[PDB]
């Protein structure tokens, strides 16, 4: 009754152009068998959704990568957030809202804009620059450890700790492999990162910690807590930002339209989001005998959501593979949906925001004047290096 695929969603083939397999995957049917990593798959939008929504039945305490916590060690100690489910995930959940809310964003906008316009305008004076390094990357770099009130040193560590984060969301293959063997040093430095007194005063990490006297977290709850956000904070932006730009530098009748009207910045990163997709996919685990899309899963069974194919699924979406940063984008799951939906996303709209109003004012074209080479990881979709020249306004 289910069909049983060989595609292998972690292979580099695929990872280099995964449209066409992605609509394979859709077209099959709503519920999938993946042969090469006995999985069950979800690539249709309403599925994928279905499955967020019932984090009861598909929980997220026996892991979100391919590695089933109840028989296999997980490679660090579980996130007391993304790796547990309700009722322990709530109260962390609520710290971890608290300190990323609507009112902290006002705190570092002026700033985070700042470094914005700056960073526009130092690449201008350039002309032909790496929107990956030189914009994705650097951009992040410039506000987002500041902000998690990290000292100077030893941050080379954190990009490569996050490629190691996503990656180990995957199967055991080469990229898990590697990113594990040479992990070590990362971990050791974003631990003791974690710990209250190496946390400059105002900034998340402090916040955290600070929480530890409500009642909603203990102090022996922070670290991991300050873990989650040197883990998911950075490299998603990174992707996000650099999808952005990507976006940008392939459809130029968009950007002359955020040109006209730097308050669709906003909308334009989100459906940058939607439209690349960064954070590609993430597992569940069935608790019980499920009935989905027709198929009889079983408890204790793998089912790998496809976010990045529900948000290009023709039966949710007009024109799927347009950009178009008018989209109604709401609903959406870049950012995931439910319990887990992405507790930091009004961090990540706030710096997408601001580098696409940065651009919106100051750049009058973005024009791929190099090769462009693609970056491998489990979990993230993205750029390696993205050659372009930008024209000042
Ligand atoms: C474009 C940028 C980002 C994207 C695309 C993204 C994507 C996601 C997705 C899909 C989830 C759901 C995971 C699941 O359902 O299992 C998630 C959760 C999460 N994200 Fe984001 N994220 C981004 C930026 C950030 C930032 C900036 C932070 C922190 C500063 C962050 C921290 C977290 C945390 C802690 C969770 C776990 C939430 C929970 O389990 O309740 N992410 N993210
Ligand atoms: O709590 C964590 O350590 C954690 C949370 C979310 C993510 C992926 C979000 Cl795209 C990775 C790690
Ligand atoms: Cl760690
Ligand atoms: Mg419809």
């Amino acid at each position: 009754t289910i069909p049983h695929l060989a595609i292998d969603p972690f292979s580099l083939d695929f990872f280099d152009d995964p449209y066409p397999d992605q609509q394979t995957l859709r077209d099959a049917g709503p519920v999938v068998y993946l042969d090469k990593w006995n999985v069950y798959g979800v690539a249709r939008y309403a599925e994928v959704h279905a499955v967020l929504n019932d984090p009861t039945t598909f929980c997220s305490s026996r892991g979100v990568g391919l590695s089933d916590f109840k028989k296999e060690k997980p490679w660090r100690p579980p996130s007391l957030i993304l790796e547990a489910d309700p009722p322990a995930h709530t109260r962390p959940r609520a710290v971890l809202s608290k300190v990323l809310s609507p009112a902290t964003m006002k705190t570092i906008r002026d700033g985070f804009a700042a470094a914005a316009d700056a960073k526009v305008d130092e690449l201008l004076q350039r002309g032909c620059i790496d929107a990956i390094a030189d914009l994705a990357e650097a951009y992040p770099l410039s506000v987002f450890p500041d902000a998690m009130g990290l000292k100077q040193e030893g941050r080379e560590h954190l990009l490569p700790y996050a490629g190691l984060v996503f990656n180990a969301f995957g199967p055991p293959n080469e990229l898990r492999q590697t990113a594990i063997e040479r992990s070590a040093p990362h971990q050791a430095y974003v631990n003791e990162q974690c710990q209250r007194p190496n946390l400059a005063p105002g900034g998340f990490g402090a916040c955290i910690h600070a929480f530890t006297d409500t009642g909603e977290i203990t102090p022996d709850e922070a670290p991991l807590l300050v873990r989650s956000l040197l883990s998911a904070g950075l490299d998603t932006t990174v992707n996000g930002i650099g999808a952005a730009v990507y976006c940008l530098a392939r459809f130029p009748g968009e950007l002359q339209r955020l040109r006209s009207d730097p308050t669709l910045a906003r909308n334009a990163f989100e459906e940058a989001v939607r439209f690349e997709s960064p954070v590609q996919t993430f597992f569940r685990t069935t608790t019980r005998e499920v009935e989905l899309g027709g198929a009889v899963i079983g408890e204790g069974e793998k089912v790998l959501m496809f976010l990045g194919s529900a948000n290009r699924d023709p039966r949710r979406w007009s024109d799927p593979d347009l950009y178009d940063i008018t989209r109604k984008t709401s609903g959406h799951v870049g950012f995931g949906s439910g319990v887990h939906m992405c507790v930091g996303q009004l961090v990540a709209r706030l710096e997408g925001e601001v580098m696409l109003s940065a651009l919106a004012r100051k750049v009058a074209a973005i024009d791929i004047d190099g090769p462009v080479k693609r970056r491998f990881n489990n979990t993230l979709r993205g750029l390696e290096s993205l050659p372009v020249k930008l024209t000042p306004a």
